[PDB]
C-alpha cells in the first residue's frame, strides 16, 4: 500500500491522475520525482521549470555542480540528484526533444531509467514543450517501465484524451 490518492490503474503498474506534479510530490514526498530533463539540466520551462521554482531554485544550484564535475546527459539519459523540498530523490531523465529534431525512438531508452526505482511519481516524458505525441509516451510508458509509476498529468484535456484513448 501506498499513499497516492486517486490514481487511475492503467495496467498491473502503471497509474494516472489529472494532477500537478509539484502539489503531489509536496503532498506524498515520495522517494523519486521524475523530472522532464534535458542534457544540460537547464530547468527553464514546462516540468523542469516547474519544480526548479518550487525548490527555489535550489535544484539549478545543484544541477549546475553536476554538469561542472559530470558534463551533459545523453538524450535516453538519466541522473539522481536531490529530491529538495519535493522528494527524497529526483531523477532527471531526458528524453528526446523533438523540437530539437531529437529522434523518439530514444524514448523507450529515456523511460527504461524508470526501471531502476521501485516506485516514481512522473511526468509523462517527451509531452508538452518536448513536442512528442503523449498517447504514444504513454504507450511506451506502459511498455517499458516495470516498475510502480504514478504519472501525473498536469493538462486536463490531455488528460481527458489519454484516457479516452488508452488501449
Ligand atoms: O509543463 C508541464 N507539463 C507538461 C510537460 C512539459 C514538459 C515535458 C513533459 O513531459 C510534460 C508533461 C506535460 C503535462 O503534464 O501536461 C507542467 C506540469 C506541472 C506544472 N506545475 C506548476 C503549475 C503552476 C501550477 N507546470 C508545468
Amino acid at each position: 500500500v501506498n499513499s497516492f490518492s486517486g490514481y487511475l490503474k492503467l495496467t498491473d503498474n502503471v497509474y494516472i491522475k489529472n494532477a500537478d506534479i509539484v502539489e503531489e510530490a509536496k503532498k506524498v514526498k515520495p522517494t523519486v520525482v521524475v523530472n522532464a530533463a534535458n542534457v544540460y539540466l537547464k530547468h527553464g520551462g514546462g516540468v523542469a521549470g516547474a519544480l526548479n521554482k518550487a525548490t527555489n531554485n535550489a535544484m539549478q544550484v545543484e544541477s549546475d555542480d553536476y554538469i561542472a564535475t559530470n558534463g551533459p546527459l545523453k538524450v535516453g539519459g538519466s541522473c539522481v540528484l536531490s529530491g529538495h523540498n519535493l522528494a527524497k530523490h529526483c531523477l532527471h531523465v531526458v528524453g528526446p526533444n523533438v523540437n530539437k529534431g531529437e529522434d523518439i525512438q530514444l524514448l523507450k531508452s529515456a523511460y527504461e531509467n524508470f526501471n531502476q526505482h521501485e516506485v516514481l511519481l512522473a511526468p509523462l516524458l517527451s509531452a508538452g514543450i518536448f513536442g512528442a505525441d503523449p498517447i504514444h509516451s504513454l504507450r511506451v510508458c506502459v511498455d517499458t517501465v516495470r516498475t510502480n509509476v504514478y504519472l501525473a498529468v498536469f493538462d486536463k484535456n490531455l488528460y481527458d484524451k489519454l484516457v479516452s484513448s488508452f488501449l
